[PDB]
């Protein structure tokens, strides 16, 4: 299957394990503002759901196929693949629902649905939006949709900006500098400073942080789920030039997401932005090894390459220059092995 | 293999990916306790190791190696299974101990060894001692131990003890209630609540906690390292009797551990004891699913059956009642998938 | 052929004298009350160490300590001063009406030739860390001019130096090293000089004033009597040191200051530049190790500092420091006559 | 050698240990107007460098070098005298451009050059543009210029201009009135007022300042690299008449400095003027002695004289009077010693 082709199955193992628990749905379900804006994305374009087929991509506990019946839905399948559909079963048994959402336990790459649907449903956006890699589910299940059936959400914004934070940098260099030491204990570890700032770095760090770190406008990447495909997000390059607003040190690129949820009756927007209430997502800042100085002014130019891997997960490789000086700056991240702060 | 028919390669993959980091090495180093302690146990008996072989199992960045080596052993093998094995030869050539130092990459149960050791040394201990089932992989490296030759550590220590935390206990169902409310959106979602409090008896919690709340002298069980097999590990009854100092509610069991390295010189302990400053294994604690009521002088006996997994780790099962009243409990917990509750 | 031109690069000379040729640097000397005072105090309560006695001072500046030993009621004081304030100190003799008391002798203390033998040496020799500007060597050498029975004021100088914390100073210092980090620098790799960019950066000692609580331990004490000492005494300065730590945490460096002490027949002035006491213009000193070091309370904390003297009139600082229960180390060159000036 | 001739060896020793460090390299680099107009100037004139031989006089950390080289410079030849010649060789070896970047270590007065160069480029630039004295360096380095050859900066423009500032004038009395005391430490100073008010005086100020204390048009001279000679910034007469643009006191004359590139593409300036982004070289004033009080409308005329020494540097002479009064003000200012008063 698509899925497996693309997917170690250590990966795989520890990834549907962790969806298994009900304590992660429990974390999920309680940001407010996630499944506020679902539940309201969805009753306010209720038209889109009435008496329509849906299709439910990795429903977990069910909640958003539960917002699916409450707008009029005929039918809901409700797709999971980890152990978490047994217990979306039995809330649907115990709403008594059982006439219109269908739990299909399995992979949606490998399961078989009775009839085409008129509108996915899914959450499937992870950290720095792609992380997790179940986008590509989600528009793989595009093989279930009518040909002008809907999906919810329609789009997914990435934005990237500029930042300075000097004690984010020198917070990181602190703990790479451990292995700068060269007597700890009697041993010298010199040898592997160069590897521990490597590894420091290549670690995306997940949190929030006060808009005006930011030093130029966002540069906004979009994904149209109605019209994009798998194989389209396997390799995601994205080019930027940032009008700096501000003179100073940059030390790296900051990223967050919207999606759009564009329904008949209105369209729903779910921010990730640091300007917006936080949700579980935060925001997600790429270091640079060394920062770059620029004047207010000058253009930031490069790219972001997102390469998926066989770990569910992103190589990122970050690319970046001031123009006007032709300092310039590369790195590489392992979107899999992030930083929480 | 002996290791990859008593493992689950996910399991695997997942877990020498975790000790790959450098971070997560510089973790383990950065517990002063732990890795001074290491290093006064082997300096210290210098004897045991002064033109000696020495085995290190599981070397990582091989700090255990340099100890070995400034204690004057003729030559160490350091053994690991990790890509930190490249980082380890690169400490080991930058430290000109090539001469002295073999890194060996690969896992302690599939590699080639050469010769006969005198002593083996390692850092194979987990939460509650046995987390990780390293220690199988410890006693398994005694095929190239000498008859007469030595393990530090030497002993480990499993300490249990009966607490009171009304807290903790109420916590859970604190959490678990999320689920209990019959319109969370719309939804009613109490279906699932008695699910939710499984699944959080089930997770051992790792933290720690006062020493006051402990209502007995803790139970000990012994791993003598020297004479024990790889097998003596895969179902471990530890039985227990615990004479009540404090009258109250058992709401479960505190587990923590110490090693002692008996050297020719002097025998030195590593202790996470919460009578002990705090290291990076913290102490454990696992929940009755319903909490006993103990006098005083009261005896509080049952079992804790460890019963060792292809995940690396253990099922935990605990049974417990007071003897005077006859007042049961149990419980049965997953190690692999612990609660981090410290803060 | 004098002993100084014989130390001395004469670039360095021409600029040190000239440095001290300007009256807004007497005045900055002068102005700080606790240096001027205590001198004054040391003298005047000790007037009968000075009536009717013939005295030396050792670069006498404006000339304030020689009118100090004037209002003592000494009976004859040779200033000698190298620089050009020889003339400004002579205008003041003659406008304070003293042309029959003190007598400006210009020209270098190893080089000028004096009518008589003298009862005491008086002079204000002490530079940062006590030992910079090798004046002090000028002092011993001008006891060529002393009486047997003679005095020195100061008479005994003690160098304290004590272990500290500071992280703020060292990323502060690690910041501008890591310039020469860049890999693109207006498009040019800097980086390859990093290494050359930390030495030199951590090769200043850092002159300014810090709270007593950064200190980890007791001081260590090195004395200097300047009755005894000879000249040669100085160009090799071994200060050996075994600290006991009062406090757990990183070691970023050791934290110098001086005091002196005016032993005279009626009563013994001390002036002190410790981080206790009301702040001079000396302030303190600190040497930052480039890699700090961790220790624990109770932990020992040994090794030397070693200054040995230079022709640009100062010192290469060695500073050799290990944790003994751990046998980390650090070593460190620092260059004295460039010190980073902080406050 | 040239340099030698007109410099005390003192000076050049302290100059070039100066320059030595990879702080004060530093400290020119983080000049961004001064280093990124430098590249845009090089860049923005590829013609000029396109294959072209190059001579890059005094190449410190060989940052200009690398902008030639972007350029498209067949070879640069970087010549530096200080110990920074070391670290430019290390930065060519590294950024893998061996080929094209020759490091000569040592004076240009002294090195020899293989061949003749196209262009030259340098930045020996100083406090009001003539400090240090570089600037014969970089003219006798067209000794290896092909005629038509080109200099980069090409031109050198010094403004003068009258300026107000009562508190500027009035500090150097307030810190020299530290003297005028009869009885310091029961030592009468006041005979030395004098003497700290002319010191005081021969300090050129360096800092910067609001343009409103400006009174009249800035007066320029200009120095074409291209034409000029060594022996022409001996001596520097700069004949001044400046209609005052409003009535006041003028207290002194205020100083900066332009330098233009002239391409064949396009002229590029790098601006130190007090209307332009702050610089390391801020501004000068030079102080008269009395000020000078002027009306709007009147002419203030005279002559800034600047002489070189043998310390690098200018004895400035200023005279100064207003014709409509006959009012004059005379001031002899020492350029090697200003005072750093920006805070
Ligand atoms: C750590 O930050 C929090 N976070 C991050 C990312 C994220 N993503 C939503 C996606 N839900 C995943 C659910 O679908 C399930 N499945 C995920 N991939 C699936 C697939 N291919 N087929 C069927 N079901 C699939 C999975 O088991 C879950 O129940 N949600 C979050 O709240
Ligand atoms: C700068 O930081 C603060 N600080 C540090 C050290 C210091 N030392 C006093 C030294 N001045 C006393 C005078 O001796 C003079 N001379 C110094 N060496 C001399 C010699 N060999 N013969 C004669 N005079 C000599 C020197 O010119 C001075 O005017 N004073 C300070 O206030
Ligand atoms: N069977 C095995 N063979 C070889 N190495 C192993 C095996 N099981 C675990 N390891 C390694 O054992 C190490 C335990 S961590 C202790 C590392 C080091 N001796 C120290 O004291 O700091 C990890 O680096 C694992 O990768
Ligand atoms: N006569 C001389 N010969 C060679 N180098 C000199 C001479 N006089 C001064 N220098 C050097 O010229 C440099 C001036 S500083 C400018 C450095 C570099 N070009 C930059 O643009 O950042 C210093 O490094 C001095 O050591």
């Amino acid at each position: 299957s698509v899925f497996s082709e693309r997917t170690e199955e250590s990966s795989a193992v520890q990834y549907f394990q962790f969806y298994g628990y009900l304590s992660q749905q429990q974390n999920m379900m309680q940001d407010y503002v996630r499944t506020g804006t679902y539940q309201r994305a969805i009753l306010q374009n209720h038209t889109d759901f009435k008496d329509k087929i849906v299709l439910d991509v990795g429903c977990g506990s069910g909640i958003l196929s539960f917002f699916a019946a409450q707008a009029g839905a005929r039918k809901i399948y409700a797709v999971e693949a980890s152990t978490m559909a047994q217990h979306a079963e039995v809330l649907v048994k115990s709403n008594n629902l059982t006439d219109r959402i269908v739990v299909i336990p399995g992979k949606v790459e490998e399961v078989s649905l009775p009839e085409q649907v008129d509108i996915i449903i899914s959450e499937p956006m992870g950290y720095m939006l792609f992380n997790e890699r179940m986008l590509e589910s989600y528009l793989h299940a595009k093989k279930y949709l009518k040909p002008s059936g809907n999906m919810f959400p329609t789009i997914g914004d990435v934005h990237l900006a500029p930042f300075t934070d000097e004690q984010l940098y020198m917070e990181q260099f602190t703990k790479a500098n451990f292995w700068y030491q060269p007597s700890f204990h009697g041993v010298d570890l010199s040898a592997l400073r160069g590897a521990a700032v490597d590894e420091y770095f290549r670690q995306p760090v997940v949190d929030t942080f006060d808009i005006r770190i930011l030093m130029a406008k966002s540069v906004k990447y979009t994904v149209n789920f109605l019209e994009a495909k798998e194989g389209d997000l396997h390799r995601i390059e994205i080019p930027f030039k940032f009008h700096m607003l501000h003179s100073g040190l940059v030390h790296g690129l900051a990223f967050w997401f919207d999606v759009a949820f564009i329904g008949s009756i209105m369209t729903v927007w779910l921010s990730t932005a640091p300007t917006e209430p936080l949700t579980h997502w935060y925001q997600v800042r790429c270091l640079f090894q060394s920062p770059l100085f620029a004047k207010a002014g000058d253009t930031l130019s490069g790219t972001c390459l997102l390469i998926a891997n066989k770990r569910q997960s992103y190589d990122i490789s970050i690319v970046a220059q001031v123009d006007q000086t032709g300092s310039k700056s590369s790195n590489l991240l392992d979107l899999k092995n992030p930083f929480f702060r």
